[PDB]
């Protein structure tokens, strides 16, 4: 059993989304003035969400179990090893920000009382943290109890197609040939595309 | 001026990237994503988009002859074909910025244990095909890795989403006190050169603990 709450400031965006509950809040919910962001202490472009109302969010929703997500280009790598490592957790919660990001006090306030994971979830920016709560949400459910090298190619009906022939061994029924040869495919594109998962230079 | 084609059996997945265009980017011509459901190219009443592995194994892989006729109907030779999986050339910023002066991104979202081989190998003889993973963890589909690159790219473009190596620092914003911790008073010294040493200090030691491989 699971319970994921996302907050953010585009509930819409999560619409994407028994024994796991989702619920998305609305971060402006906690507000009390009739603004979220406000420009960056020391100077600099763009603003930065306010980590008043954070604090009152995260005060109602979050308990000294869970789990807060936080997601930033700044955060350490969520990788496979996470999801794992995430997909036994009773409570997520992830805190989608947008702007320039958060007042990193929210993060340092949290982790005095609950466990704090600020996280990339690759080397590119977005927008804001709703696309990667998708993301690490898809990548942890589907690892919970109830539900290396790159991946080969895979082929399907009809054996030929346009003049292009499936790699006769995967027809032969041979499984040690079929075997070997899905290991060297594998092996193979996973020199061409990440070196790096074998010990070697990136490009 | 970009238009983006999507190609998926969950359409209704790529619904938050048309609700984060602005308007004005639209009318002004300079972006266009469209969805489109596979199961229009669909053969047959069951509307089968995939079928059994050969050589065996588990999950399904998607037909290349449904994504064969949809691709063939979307793309044209100026195309840029994205297909995300987990066996993909890495995604990066550098990725991002490369595609965000393209006319026509096309891309193919997976289902199930991917699509057959195949279809980019054909695609790839008359229009250039990017297989590409937007990070090191599998997802259920493409449609999520769609949403990713979609804004990722997008946001490069001029005035397309309303926005305007070490790892970025902590940022701070009013107020200056706050449940018991302080902005640091370095940031409201007014040394503008201290500050900038400050901040490249706080990278520095943050990318060495987060991000030791990127130094
Ligand atoms: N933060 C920040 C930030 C900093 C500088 C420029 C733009 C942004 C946008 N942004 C605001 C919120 C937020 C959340 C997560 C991501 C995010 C994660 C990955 N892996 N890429 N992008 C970005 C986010
Ligand atoms: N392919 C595949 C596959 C292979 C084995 C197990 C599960 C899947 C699921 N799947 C089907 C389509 C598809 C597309 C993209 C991703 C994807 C990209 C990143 N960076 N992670 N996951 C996954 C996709």
């Amino acid at each position: 059993s699971m319970k994921i709450d996302v907050v953010t400031i585009f509930p819409e965006y999560l619409q994407p989304v028994g024994l796991v509950d989702v619920a998305v809040h609305d971060l402006r919910r906690w507000t009390h003035d009739v603004s979220v962001d406000d420009s960056p202490y020391g100077g600099g472009p763009g603003m930065v969400m306010k980590p008043t109302v954070w604090g009152d969010a995260l005060d109602e929703i979050c308990t000294s179990e869970t789990l807060l997500v936080v997601p930033t280009p700044a955060g350490y790598p969520f990788t496979q090893e996470t999801a794992w490592q995430w997909s036994t957790e009773d409570h997520l919660v992830i805190a989608c920000g947008r702007y320039e990001g958060i007042d990193q006090r929210v993060a340092d306030d949290a982790a005095t009382r609950m466990r704090v994971r600020e996280v990339s979830i690759g080397d590119y920016v977005l927008n804001g943290g709703e696309a990667a709560a998708l993301v690490i949400i898809e990548a942890v459910l589907r690892l919970v109890p109830g539900v290396s090298l790159l991946e080969g190619p895979s082929y399907t009906r009809p054996p030929s197609w346009r003049g292009m022939d499936v790699p006769p061994v995967l027809l032969s029924g041979d499984h040690a040939k079929i075997a070997a040869w899905r290991a060297e495919q594998s092996r193979q594109r996973t020199i061409e595309r990440r070196p790096d998962l074998l010990g070697f230079d990136s490009p």
